[PDB]
C-alpha cells in the first residue's frame, strides 16, 4: 500500500487495511534493515530507573491522551476539553504532576489492554473492573486492596476481569511496587542435590521472601507470600488468605493414574509486575487479571524446560517410546497434559479458555478493530499458541505490530534498584 | 547494545552478539514505528515484472558480490580481484550483462541458502550440489536437466541437496521459468458438487496443464506435469518419468486402519518458483531441493484447512470426542498423523527429519554462524514448527532477521505476466 497497510489471512484470504498504525509514535525496535519482532524486551520503552519525566516532557504527553480521550467521546476541542487541558496544564506547573479524573482512568486502563499487542484475549477489553487504589499509602492498605481484587476476580470460579491501580509515580514521594511477578504464584527451592523443588522461575524471588522471614512450607505448590512496596518503603510480607486462593487439582478424563502426578495450579492469572502509562502518568503498581488460556499452564508453566518440566515423567507413565525423538512422545505427552488442564478446570467449574476458541475470538476481535478503530496492533510471535499453532487461525493471520498509548510496559525488578 | 545487537535464548540464557546485520542493505519492510515480521510478502524485493536492471544499476551490485567473494577467500584487493572487477565492468559495458565464473556461481548458490532467513535446515548449507544449466536453450533441455536433478537428489531415498541453475535473465533474450511451484506436486480439481479433489492449493495450476493438453487421471494424488518455459517462449508440458518420482504410502505404527485413509506423499521437496540473485544477476529458474521436515507434510500439507484438510476424517476414525474443541481432538489427530509420516518415511528408508532434531540443529547452526560469521538472519515466524512450537528450542530463541545477498526471492507467477 501507499500508506494504508494491508494484512491478509492466508487461510481465508480475507484482507484488512490498517490506518491505525499512523497514530503510533513509540518505536518498535525494528529498522528498515532489521527486524526485532522476536526479541522479548526490545527496550524501546522498557522503562528506566532514572529520574521521573519532567514538567516539560509531561504536558505534551498529558495533552496527547486528553485530545485522544475527548476525541473518543466526540468532544474534541470542546469548552470542556480545552478547560480540562488548561486545568492539567495549570496543575502540572505547580505540582510537577497531575491526577486523572475517574473517567479518564478507566478509559486509559481499558485502552492499555485494548492496545496490548501481545494479549490474545483483548476481545474482552471493554469489560474490565477498575479498582482505584490511588488513596492507598501503606503495604497493609495495598494488601487489603489486593485481597479484595483476588476475591472479586475469582468470583467463586466464575472469573471476572479487573485491575487495581495504586498511586502514580511522582519523584521523591516514591514508588508503589507489588514485588511479585503475579499476585498468585508458587515458590521454587534450589535443592542441594542440584534438583529444584517447585516452579524454578521463582527460585530468586522465593529467596527474598525467606530472607524477609517467610515460613516456607518447602513443598512443590507453595503459594508465595505477597511482598508489597508502598511509597518507596521497604517491602513487607503478607500471606494471601488461603480461602481466597482458588486452586484446581489436575486430573485426566481417562488416565486415572494422571491424578497421581500430583499436579495442581491456581485459577487466577494476575500479572502484577508491569507498568500502566496514561497521559504520561506512570502506575508502577497495577496488578491486573483475567482468566487462563489452557496452553499457558499446560504447555508453558508445566512443560517449559526451565519451569516445571513434566515431559519425561508424564511420558514415562504413559509408557511412551522415548527411544528416539521421532516417536513424537513429547508431543504426545503434551497433548494429554493439556487435555487434563481444560478438563480439570471445567470440572471444578473454574473459567478457562482453550487455544482454539481463544484465537478464534481474536480474529473476530481483529475484524472488529479494523472495522471500527482502523486496525489493531498484534504481536504474531506472542498471539500464536505454544502448541498446534498451525491448526489455530491466528497462525495464518498476518499481524501488524506497533506501539499505542496508553499501554502496559515492563519495568526493572525493584530488588535490583531499591536500597535497604 | 550500541551497534552490536544481542539475541538471548530464554530457556538456556545463552547470548549471541550480532555484527552481521551491519552488512544488510535491502529493507525488511519494518520501520521504527511498525513491524511487519509476520507479513508473508513484505515486498521489499518481491521482484518486479518491469524492465531488467540496467548497466549502471548492475556494476555496483556485481562489484559488491565480487568484493564479498574475494573477501571470503582472503584475497580482497588482489590483482585477481581487481582484474576480475575490470573484467566484469568491461563485459557489462558491452553486453549490458555478464557471466559468473563457475566458482562464483557455487559460492553464490551456497550463500543464497546460507542467507535464507526462513529456512531452518541451513546447517546443511555448505553441502549443496550445483547443476549449471546455463547452456540450456529449450524446454526439452530444461526437462532433461530437471530429470537428472530429480534422480540425483532422490538418490534412491538417500536424498541429497542440489539446485539446478538455468540461464540468467537478460532483457529481450528472455526468461526461463519452471511454471511449477515445486518440481513434484499433486493436482487439484474443483468438483461440481463444491468439493475439491486433491491438493486445493494447485487447482489453478492444474487448470493450466489441462488447457494445455494434460491428460489428468483426475484422482487424489496425481503428480502434475512439468510445464517449462524456456527463453521466454510459451511453456510446454512434460511428464516426469514415474520411475523417478519416489513416493511414500502413509501408515501408522499402531493404527492399522490408518492405511485405509489412503494417504501418500512424495519424498522430494523441490522449490522451483523462486529467484536466485547473485552479483545483481537474476536466475528466474533455479529449482532447489533438500529433504522434508515431518511437520511440512503432516501439519501443513495435510491438516491446513485450504489444503488436504484431513482433521475430521482422521479424528472420526479415531472415534474422538468432537463434541467440543476443548477435547483437543484436532491436536490429537494432528499428533498421530505426524507420527505416521515420520514412521512411514523412515520405514521405506526415505530421508526425513522431525521438528525436534531439525530445530535442535538450527540452534547449533546459529551458534556456528555467530561464532564464525558474526551472526545469522533468522525469521522466527517461519523457523518455529507449526506444531508443539514451545517444546522445540527455537521458540525460546530470539532471532534477528535482515536481508543478505546473494539470496532467494519470490517472483510473479508467469501466467499473470506471459502473453500467448
Ligand atoms: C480475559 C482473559 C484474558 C486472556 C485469556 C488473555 C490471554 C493472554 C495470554 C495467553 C497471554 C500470554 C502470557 C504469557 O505468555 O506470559 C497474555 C498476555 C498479555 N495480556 Fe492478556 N489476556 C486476558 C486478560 C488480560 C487483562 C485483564 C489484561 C489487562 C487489562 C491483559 C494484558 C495482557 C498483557 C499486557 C500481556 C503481555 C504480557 C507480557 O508482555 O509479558 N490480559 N494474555
Ligand atoms: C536439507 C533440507 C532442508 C530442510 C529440512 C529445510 C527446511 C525448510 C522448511 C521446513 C521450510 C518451510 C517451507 C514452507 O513452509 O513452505 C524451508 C524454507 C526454505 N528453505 Fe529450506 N530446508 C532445506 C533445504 C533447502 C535448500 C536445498 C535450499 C536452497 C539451496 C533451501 C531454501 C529455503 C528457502 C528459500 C525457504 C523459504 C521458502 C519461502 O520463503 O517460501 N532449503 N526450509
Ligand atoms: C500470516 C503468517 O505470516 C503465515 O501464516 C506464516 C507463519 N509462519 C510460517 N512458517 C513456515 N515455516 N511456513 C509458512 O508457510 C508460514 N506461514
Ligand atoms: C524468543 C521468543 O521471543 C520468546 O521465546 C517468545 C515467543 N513467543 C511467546 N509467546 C507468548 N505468548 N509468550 C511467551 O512467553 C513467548 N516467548
Ligand atoms: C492474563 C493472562 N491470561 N495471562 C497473562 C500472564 C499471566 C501470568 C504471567 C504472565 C507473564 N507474562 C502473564
Ligand atoms: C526444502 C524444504 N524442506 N521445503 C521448502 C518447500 C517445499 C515445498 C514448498 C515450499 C513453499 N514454500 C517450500
Ligand atoms: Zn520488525
Amino acid at each position: 500500500g501507499p500508506r494504508f497497510l494491508k494484512v491478509k489471512n492466508w487461510e481465508t484470504d480475507v484482507v484488512l487495511t490498517d490506518t491505525l498504525h499512523l497514530k503510533s509514535t513509540l518505536e518498535t525496535g525494528c529498522t528498515e534493515h532489521i527486524c526485532m519482532g522476536s526479541i522479548m524486551l526490545p527496550s524501546q520503552h522498557t522503562r528506566k530507573p532514572e529520574d521521573v519525566r519532567t514538567k516539560d516532557q509531561l504536558f505534551p504527553l498529558a495533552k496527547e491522551f486528553l485530545d485522544q480521550y475527548y476525541s473518543s467521546i466526540k468532544r474534541f476541542g470542546s469548552k470542556a476539553h480545552m478547560d480540562r487541558l488548561e486545568e492539567v496544564n495549570k496543575e502540572i506547573e505547580s505540582t510537577s504532576t497531575y491526577q486523572l479524573k475517574d473517567t479518564e482512568l478507566i478509559y486509559g486502563a481499558k485502552h492499555a489492554w485494548r492496545n496490548a499487542s501481545r494479549c490474545v484475549g483483548r476481545i474482552q477489553w471493554s469489560k474490565l473492573q477498575v479498582f482505584d487504589a490511588r488513596d492507598c499509602t501503606t503495604a497493609h492498605g495495598m494488601f487489603n486492596y489486593i485481597c479484595n481484587h483476588v476475591k472479586y476476580a475469582t468470583n467463586k470460579g466464575n472469573l471476572r476481569s479487573a485491575i487495581t491501580i495504586f498511586p502514580q509515580r511522582t519523584d521523591g514521594k516514591h514508588d508503589f511496587r507489588v514485588w511479585n511477578s503475579q499476585l498468585i504464584r508458587y515458590a521454587g527451592y534450589k535443592q542441594p542435590d542440584g534438583s529444584t523443588l517447585g516452579d524454578p522461575a521463582n527460585v530468586q524471588f522465593t529467596e527474598i521472601c525467606i530472607q524477609q522471614g517467610w515460613k516456607a512450607p518447602r513443598g512443590r505448590f507453595d503459594v508465595l507470600p505477597l511482598l508489597l512496596q508502598a511509597n518507596g518503603n521497604d517491602p513487607e510480607l503478607f500471606q494471601i488468605p488461603p480461602e481466597l486462593v482458588l486452586e484446581v487439582p489436575i486430573r485426566h478424563p481417562k488416565f486415572d493414574w494422571f491424578k497421581d502426578l500430583g499436579l495442581k495450579w491456581y485459577g487466577l492469572p494476575a500479572v502484577s509486575n508491569m507498568l500502566l502509562e496514561i497521559g504520561g502518568l506512570e502506575f508502577s503498581a497495577c496488578p491486573f487479571s483475567g482468566w487462563y488460556m489452557g496452553t499457558e499452564i499446560g504447555v508453558r508453566d508445566y512443560c517449559d524446560n526451565s519451569r516445571y518440566n513434566i515431559l519425561e515423567e508424564v511420558a514415562k507413565k504413559m509408557d511412551l517410546d522415548m527411544r528416539k525423538t521421532s516417536s513424537l512422545w513429547k508431543d504426545q505427552a503434551l497433548v494429554e497434559i493439556n487435555i487434563a488442564v481444560l478438563y480439570s478446570f471445567q470440572s471444578d467449574k473454574v473459567t478457562i479458555v482453550d487455544h482454539h476458541s481463544a484465537t478464534e475470538s481474536f480474529i473476530k476481535h481483529m475484524e472488529n478493530e479494523y472495522r471500527c478503530r482502523g486496525g489493531c496492533p498484534a504481536d504474531w510471535v506472542w498471539i500464536v499458541p505454544p502448541m498446534s499453532g498451525s491448526i489455530t487461525p491466528v497462525f495464518h493471520q498476518e499481524m501488524l505490530n506497533y506501539r499505542l498509548t496508553p499501554s502496559f510496559e515492563y519495568q526493572p525488578d525493584p530488588w535490583n534498584t531499591h536500597v535497604w
